[PDB]
C-alpha cells in the first residue's frame, strides 16, 4: 500500500504531547556559496571549526534536540572516515563546557557508498561462513561498525537508546546483500564479541513516498527500525494531490508504516523523519523538486502527524538542524533576510520543535 492508497480523506486526529520524545537531528556542513535568503546567526563555519559548536548546543537545547547525527564515511575512503571522527571528537570536546542536563549527544549517519555495493555486487558476495571466509567488502563493513562501537564503548556522549548505541544507515534499502539478516547478525556478533556484549540500535533509511514493506528483505531481521527520507522531497510535476494535502498524506503514510512494520511477521520500529521546509533548487536550479517554504501552521501539523506514527522508541528524526544546502534547516537565522528588511524565521523553528516534542 503506497501514498494514494493510505491517505484517509478526513481530519488528522490531535495527538497530545504527554511524554518527552527522543529527537535526533541531522548535522551538516553547508556550502556557504549558495544563494540563501537568510543566514545563520552563528555565521559561516566549516568542518574544521569549533566555535559554532557551543552555539549549536545551545540552539539544540532550545529546540529539545536530544542528539545530532553526524556523517560517517566508510573506512574504504580512509581520509573521509578519519575526518568523520575528527569532527565528532571536536564536537565531543565542546560538550565538556556543558552540564549533564545540557549535553546534546551524538551518533553516526553511516554512508557505505565507498564500498561500491549495488544489486550486482552484494556486500556478502563471496562470503562463506562454513570456510570461515568473508567478502572483502563485508570485512570493511564490519570494521566500520567496530570503529563505531569503539567510540561508543569509550564515550558516554555517544547516544544510546535503552543502552544501545544508535546507528543510522543512509540508503539502507540499497545495501545489497544475498542475506541481509546473516550479514547484520555477523556484524552484531563481531561487535558483541569485541565490546562486552554491546548491542546496537540500527535505523535503516528508505526513499520517501514509498511503501513501508517494499524493502522487507533488506530490513527484517537486519535493522531495528526503519524511517523514510523526508517526504518534502517531491517532484513539482504530477504531485498535485500530494502537495495540496501534504499533512494528510504524511499522516496516512507514517501511521500506516508504524502499524505495518510493527506486525509480528516483520517486528520493526518505524521512526518518522520530519522537515520544516525544503529547497532542492539551491544546489542546482534545474532540480525539479518542489520548494516547501517554511510555514508554521503546516510544520506543526507535520509534527502532529509524526506524533501519530511514533512507537516504542519514542523517536522522531529531524531533517534537519543545519542542512542548509537543501533548505531543511532549523538553525537560528539572523532576524532579517539577506535583503536587510524582510523578517526571517530566526529562532522560531527551534521553539516550535520544543513545543511539539517536549512536555510543558
Ligand atoms: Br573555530
Ligand atoms: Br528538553
Ligand atoms: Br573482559
Ligand atoms: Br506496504
Ligand atoms: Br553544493
Amino acid at each position: 500500500f503506497g501514498p494514494e492508497d493510505t491517505f484517509l480523506g478526513s481530519p488528522i486526529p490531535i495527538f497530545e504531547v504527554n511524554e518527552d520524545y527522543n529527537v535526533g537531528a541531522f548535522y551538516k556542513f553547508p556550502n556557504w556559496n549558495l544563494n540563501y535568503n537568510e543566514m545563520p546567526v552563528s555565521g559561516t563555519y566549516t568542518a574544521a571549526n569549533t566555535d559554532q559548536f557551543p552555539t549549536h548546543i545551545r540552539q539544540a537545547n532550545k529546540a529539545g534536540i536530544n542528539f545530532f547525527l553526524f556523517d560517517l564515511v566508510s573506512s574504504q575512503n580512509a581520509g573521509g572516515h578519519s575526518s568523520s571522527f575528527d569532527i565528532v571528537a571536536r564536537y565531543n570536546n565542546e560538550l565538556a563546557g556543558f552540564t549533564p542536563d545540557s549535553i546534546v549527544k551524538y551518533a553516526f549517519n553511516y554512508n557505505y557508498g565507498p564500498l561500491g555495493i549495488n544489486n550486482n555486487n552484494p556486500v556478502d558476495s563471496t562470503t562463506d561462513e562454513t570456510t570461515n571466509t568473508l567478502d572483502p567488502k563485508e570485512i570493511v563493513f564490519q570494521q566500520d561498525f567496530l570503529n563505531i562501537a569503539d567510540l561508543a564503548e569509550n564515550n558516554t556522549n555517544y547516544y544510546r537508546l535503552d543502552g544501545k548505541p544508535v546507528v543510522y544507515i543512509l540508503n539502507a534499502q540499497n545495501l545489497a546483500a544475498n542475506d541481509s539478516p546473516a550479514v547484520f547478525n555477523r556484524m552484531r556478533q563481531a561487535v558483541r564479541d569485541a565490546y562486552n556484549g554491546m548491542e546496537l540500535y540500527i535505523i535503516g533509511m528508505q526513499p520517501q513516498w514509498q511503501p513501508p514493506l517494499r524493502y522487507d528483505f533488506r530490513f527484517v531481521g537486519a535493522v531495528d527500525a526503519v524511517t523514510h527520507n523526508t517526504y518534502m522531497q517531491l517532484n513539482e510535476n504530477n504531485s498535485y494531490e500530494r502537495i495540496l494535502y501534504f499533512d494528510k498524506m504524511v499522516y496516512g503514510a507514517w501511521s500506516y508504516s508504524q502499524e505495518a512494520l510493527g506486525r509480528s511477521e516483520f517486528n520493526l520500529e518505524y521512526i518518522p523523519t520530519i522537515s520544516p521546509s525544503s529547497n532542492y533548487k539551491l544546489q542546482n536550479p534545474n532540480n525539479q523538486n518542489y520548494i516547501f517554504e517554511k510555514n508554521e501552521k503546516l510544520f506543526r501539523s507535520v509534527c502532529n502527524a509524526a506524533r501519530g506514527a511514533v512507537g516504542e522508541s519514542k523517536m522522531v528524526l529531524l531533517e534537519s538542524f543545519n542542512n542548509w544546502n537543501i533548505g531543511t534547516q532549523i538553525e537560528e537565522s539572523n532576524e532579517l533576510k539577506v535583503d536587510g528588511v524582510t523578517p526571517a524565521y530566526g529562532d522560531q523553528y527551534l521553539k516550535i520543535l520544543k513545543e511539539e516534542f517536549k512536555v510543558a
